[PDB]
């Protein structure tokens, strides 16, 4: 299995949404269409080569600061799991992270083994509320960035695990 | 065109240069932008390299996707010492190609540089701007149903009192 992983187009957003909706709830955070469209340039999709490039998976990398990214919304069609599509997507995202000149990537996930294959290690966060987080983000600049590591404080909504990768 | 520069995807390392370009024109000409905004939006940004000066960033531009069929051109800026040589146009050429690649159907822009954008096929349009507060209510409601009747390009607030222009791809 050699999925093609490529940058998303607006035309893939429906398939992305469908993927999210499959797992949305206590596993993945819900996303509406407008949110996805706006984020489209963060998104990569996996194609099924034998099936004419049909989209069977997705993932996103979101930039927080000059040195830090977060992987989000990685999902694979439940009928296509276990063939390396997932790992392919993550591989791509990490390369993008490198190309962008990021130094670290974090993720919030229940799939700790999956991510551990990529070198992610579980860390103990200091999560805050959404409100506190919004305060932090509003103040965020060079000075604040000196002492505040967003990877540690990013809210944990689903109650999953926090993991970190040093590029 | 004098300068046919390399136009490439932004990196986080480029953001200080981008910020410098924006701050050069910010206020009346361009909407200001802090570092955090820029970092988050980095993946929307393209930069123009000086062909001889160690690839130094001498221009920038971005495209922002609003909905399946619509995008907006933002924060296009060129080093003042390097203007009039085709860098601007090279940037916009790229953004427009990105738009097409993305499967956008239309692109808009809010600008004082009307002749510049007209070169790329943009025509002025009669906006019906709303307040920022209203625009935010609109965005919070936005979905397939609303998009049926509400064209965000007509209503996006005009902060700077410039011209509103549209391009059908
Ligand atoms: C921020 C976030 O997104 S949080 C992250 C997680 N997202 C989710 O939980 C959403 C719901 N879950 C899913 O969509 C999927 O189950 C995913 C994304 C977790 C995994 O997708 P999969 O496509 O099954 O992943 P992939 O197939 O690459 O790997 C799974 C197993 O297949 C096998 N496999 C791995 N690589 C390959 C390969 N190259 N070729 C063949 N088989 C492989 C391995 O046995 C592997 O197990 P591992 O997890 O121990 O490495
Ligand atoms: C959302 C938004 O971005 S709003 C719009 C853009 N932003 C701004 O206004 C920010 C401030 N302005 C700037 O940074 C610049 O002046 C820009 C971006 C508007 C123009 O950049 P430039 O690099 O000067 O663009 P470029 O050289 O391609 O400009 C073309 C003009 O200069 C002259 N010119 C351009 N290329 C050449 C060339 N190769 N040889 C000779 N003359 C040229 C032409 O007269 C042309 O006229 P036009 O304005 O009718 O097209
Ligand atoms: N990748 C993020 C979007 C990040 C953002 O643009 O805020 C998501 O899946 O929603
Ligand atoms: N491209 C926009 C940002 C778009 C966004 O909200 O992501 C800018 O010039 O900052």
């Amino acid at each position: 299995c050699r999925p093609v992983v490529r940058r998303a187009r607006t035309s893939d957003v429906p398939a992305i949404k469908q993927l999210v909706d499959t797992y949305a709830g206590k596993i993945l955070l819900e996303k509406n269409l407008v949110t996805l469209y706006e984020a489209v340039q963060e998104f990569w999709v996996a194609e099924h080569p034998d099936l004419y490039g049909k989209v069977v998976g997705c993932g996103a990398l979101h930039v927080l600061w000059s040195d830090l990214g977060e992987i989000r919304t990685v999902a694979v069609d439940p009928a296509m799991t276990g063939h390396g599509i997932g790992h392919a997507i993550v591989d791509r995202l990490l390369q993008v992270a490198r190309d962008l000149q990021l130094q670290r990537v974090f993720v919030l996930t229940f799939e700790t083994e999956f991510f551990a294959r990529h070198g992610f290690t579980e860390i103990e966060g200091t999560p805050v509320t959404a409100e506190v987080f919004d305060e932090m983000c509003r103040s965020y600049d060079i000075g604040v960035a000196e002492f505040l590591d967003l990877s540690y404080v990013k809210p944990n909504i689903l109650g999953n695990s926090r993991m970190l990768l040093v590029l």
